[PDB]
């Protein structure tokens, strides 16, 4: 299997990087682990000017005030239990936001800030029929108002919930009250079956409490239950919010009828759906197992045919110290990452079974050791039903002596694997900023970019609406609109120079530019820069771009194109010389 | 005789070069290592990272100053430290064009120290370094012409007072040195190997400018000097007058909208590409004494060669054997030539001084190969930054990468190995061995970095290595904690709705690679506190409530329950 990609060769396959505590996501060609592109989320971006125009702070709403994020989770949407390259969604675990990135543009498109919640951390998506829903956990325990009356986690409106986000729309569908906490979650491949690690069943916070049962659980939701209760008007909101809030809690060892909870030790923390649809693995991290839930037996153990919820538990290996995070091969492996032996642990899937039952089979097949204490691993396809078995990423979060010193702050070590074979075969040192934390991969053919942007994007149709309530054709028009104290100056761009090369505005003047890029060549983008205003934005070819800013300034102020003689002249009258206020 | 390095670095190998490349629009700095070319480390300067915290914390805004309100940077030009024309590892410069800023980075801790807003200038982008003795100045140039003063009086560029200035900051207090006012616009610069000379090529025929740095240090000396607006910095006049010289600056025709202004590693010469002209102007650094003592006919006397190389050379770097690189945009090339021939050729000689035209992909900019800012020039490898990628690799939606193509320049033919992505146009880059980089494996207690927020902990009777305490100060609430994975030393605070909050923290930790991070839910907070660092972070508990905060850098199998409460009580 070719590992490197010559001058001239493209890479098979694309990765779609978390960003970690940057915030961002970034596009990977894979096997050769360059990063093709950056993709702003939650961070502010200078050089596209995400987080300082207009229409980035209107996909952020309210949540444009924050400068910071931090992802973990990034997943492709999915049709029938193959990625279908539409969408790409990722988790906001700083500010508690899911994000919408559109796979054509490679930009995020749509953002929500998940109501009455703290930490969105766990995230991944519907597989069937489709992607109707995005999952999401929120991880912290709080009060319900949390309006400072209230501080204690043991009262009985102290609670996390799960959140069911509509894909398609980005508004929230439900959110569903749970016991103790959540840490990571997945889907099944019939769209009715979603699960949960929780470490903190024992709903503490210091670091003694929250480990001190041997076993918490992974609750396993029927969503199907929980359409039926929202259809039904059977359920609550919470504070100003319209989403309908159900309790999936157990009362008095009763159970609801959305949730069941499977005993899993301890503190477990990866939940991974195998790529055959058979099971739920969650990694028992402090047990050094991971726990095999039968999809199969759910409807059974929704419907009272098994005595005890581990009845649905038909696997428990033991493979290794803190084992993390599972993935799959496609072949019927499963490959686990160890944190604390600082391995990938290949594992039989089916022979972990057996040996549940009393048959002793060595389940293990190899041991690989990375560098140094891995948590997500991921194979290329390893979410749906076409995993393919071909290339493994074992995300680990001390690299230590691996890559050149750069100062007391090292980069992440994402290692590259290949697993074509029998035998893992390490390949590649990938050295990363800031912890991704876990990647995921679409073949090539699986992604489709637009090379020049439709007039009529929805990223930018709001800008479209106030040029026309200025009487403004933004494909033709040179005009600057004076309106009181406001100046929205409209643009066309054509290498090499802007349509408004000038401007006069007066000391103070809120001031809009908008330029519309009417090049039709691909790969060549301007940009656009106010010298000494904090003003920076990208406008690619057929986009409307527009950014908002005080002129506070008296005096000729240059601005210019970032992206490659293209430059203008922003005069502003000193206040003085103006109307006194 | 034959270019056969190797370029793959595998798993358990190290590079053997640091690459410092610009992050271009995106305002960082980026730590590569080549050959394998992969990225180690951002360094945020103009940039804030949420990552670290860079631009949120408040020892880096104490860092920016006023311009930490500004959360853009258009950078371009990365340059090191020099001790007798070797890099000796202490510092890189960097420019930011967008808000008129040069940032100093300390290579042994790897973040930006200091910062320094350039006065009554607009847009600082061509900037290199002093050579000889060492790195006394930062030269930067101010692309745009702008009215002085500009308050709104005047607007008209062609005004007396209408003008840019070339920009000397001391190096070592990241303070102005002295401004000196040119005619025209600047666009790149280099210094020569003796510190009394610098140069940069200048669009109004156009010129390169020469500036004789010991006349203006002397008029300095001297008092002889103007100042500008509320800005203390010594401006000196460099314009013609009349058609006479100031002393400070000599303009030696040169075609045509020169561009890239390199010297070479034998000291020699200051390379003016020549953009429209499809040549580079060879300025022989030994004549310019004779130019400023008036002992020279001509300005042009100083040309001694001016070899015709193909279709808008930009800049042009050397191997230390004799060669030049220069990146050809228009036949987007970079060609190999030898400066001694093309000297010869400037005088008659039938000699032919190209040696090789490499294909890059596509339209190249700046180049730059190993060491060759300094005498000690190793002609390894070349790197050539090209602006269009086109199909070069995977499509990325409307905006594409850089291509920064890797060449093998040891032998006698380059030859390509590498196309490495980047975003947001770096533009350029600078490689030093690795032995020329030492970097500190932990922080230092004593380190300025944070001695700000030492003194702030002094005034408050806090052991920062020791004080888990929290200080009430009006509507002021003062944390202070040490950090040890995996626990926050306070785990639970309690604070007033609309109380302004700063938290400190010390990572006590000694352990290499153990960093922590401190993030509060919902509060747009978030910093990097690494092995023996202290950060602090200031926010306004706006919202009545417990809210949450956890340690964001993975340091330990018991991380996800590394949290504490923040318990903030109702108006
Ligand atoms: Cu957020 S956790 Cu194992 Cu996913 Cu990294
Ligand atoms: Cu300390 Cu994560
Ligand atoms: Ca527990
Ligand atoms: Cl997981
Ligand atoms: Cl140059
Ligand atoms: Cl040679
Ligand atoms: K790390
Ligand atoms: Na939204
Ligand atoms: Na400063
Ligand atoms: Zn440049
Ligand atoms: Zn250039």
């Amino acid at each position: 299997q070719k590992i490197h990609v010559g001058p001239g060769e493209l890479d098979d396959y694309y990765g779609f990087w978390s960003g970690g505590h940057q915030g961002e996501v970034r596009v990977l060609g894979v096997p050769s682990m360059r990063e093709l592109m950056r993709i702003p989320v939650f961070n502010v971006d200078s050089a596209t000017g995400w987080g300082l125009t207009n229409e980035s702070r209107h996909i952020m709403g309210d949540s444009a005030k924050f400068l910071n994020g931090d992802c973990h989770h990034p997943h492709i949407s999915m049709t029938d239990g193959k990625y279908d390259g539409k969408y790409l969604f990722i988790n906001d675990k700083a500010n508690s936001r899911v994000a919408r990135i559109r796979l054509d543009i490679m930009k995020c498109d749509k953002m929500i800030t998940v109501p009455n919640v703290q930490a969105i951390h766990g995230l991944r998506l519907q597989k069937v029929p489709h992607t109707k829903y995005v999952f999401a956990n929120a991880e912290f325990i709080i009060p319900h108002p949390n309006d400072g009356k209230v501080f204690d986690l043991q009262d009985e409106n102290s609670y996390t919930m799960y959140n069911a986000i509509d894909a398609e729309t980005m508004e929230m569908a439900f959110q569903v009250i749970v016991d103790g906490n959540l840490d990571n979650t997945d889907a099944d491949y019939t769209g009715r079956f979603a699960a949960a690690t929780c470490y903190n069943s024992e709903k503490a916070f210091d670091l003694g409490g929250m480990m001190r049962n041997e076993r918490d659980w992974v609750v396993v939701f029927d969503i199907h239950a929980v359409e039926a209760a929202v259809k039904a008007g059977d359920f609550i909101t919470l504070g100003d919010s319209k989403t309908p809030v159900l309790d999936g809690r157990k009362k008095d060892g009763k159970d609801s009828k959305f949730t069941r909870y499977v005993p899993v030790p301890k503190n477990p923390h990866g939940c991974n759906t195998s790529s055959d649809g058979k099971y739920f693995i969650a990694a028992g991290k402090l047990s050094p197992t991971c726990s095999m839930i039968a999809i199969d037996k759910l409807p059974d153990l929704f419907a009272g045919k098994l005595a005890d919820p581990r009845d649905v538990i038909v696997g428990e290996p033991e493979l290794g110290l803190g084992p993390l995070h599972t993935t799959f091969d496609g072949r019927g492996n499963a490959y686990t990452t160890l944190f604390i032996d600082s391995q990938v642990v290949k594992w039989n899937m089916e022979e972990a079974v057996r040996a549940y039952k009393g048959e002793k089979v060595n389940y293990i097949k190899q041991k690989l050791d990375v560098h140094y204490q891995p948590g997500h691993l991921h194979a290329s396809l390893c979410e749906t039903n076409e995993a393919d078995g071909k290339w493994l990423v074992a995300l680990s979060k001390f690299s230590k002596d691996r890559f050149l010193p750069v100062g007391p702050l090292h980069p992440e070590n994402d290692q590259l694997i290949d697993i074509s074979g029998d035998e893992m075969k390490l390949v590649h040192d990938g050295p990363t900023f800031a912890e991704p934390h876990d990647c995921i991969m679409a073949r090539r053919d699986q992604i489709k970019t637009k090379k020049i942007w439709d007039r009529n994007d929805p990223f930018f149709a709001p800008t479209v609406e106030m040029a026309k309530k200025d009487g403004i054709n933004l494909d033709t028009d040179n005009k600057v609109i004076r309106d009181g104290n406001k100046v929205r100056v409209y643009m066309t761009s054509m290498a090499p120079a802007f349509g408004v090369q000038e401007f006069t505005v007066k000391q103070g003047d809120e001031v809009t530019v908008t330029i519309t890029n009417i090049d039709q060549i691909e790969d060549v983008s301007a940009g656009f820069v106010v010298v000494n205003h904090g003003v920076s934005m990208e406008i690619s070819p057929q986009q409307t771009s527009s950014i908002t800013f005080v002129a506070d300034k008296p005096g000729l102020h240059w601005y210019y194109c970032s992206w490659f003689e293209m430059v203008g002249r922003m005069m502003v009258e000193p206040a003085w010389s103006h109307p006194q206020f």
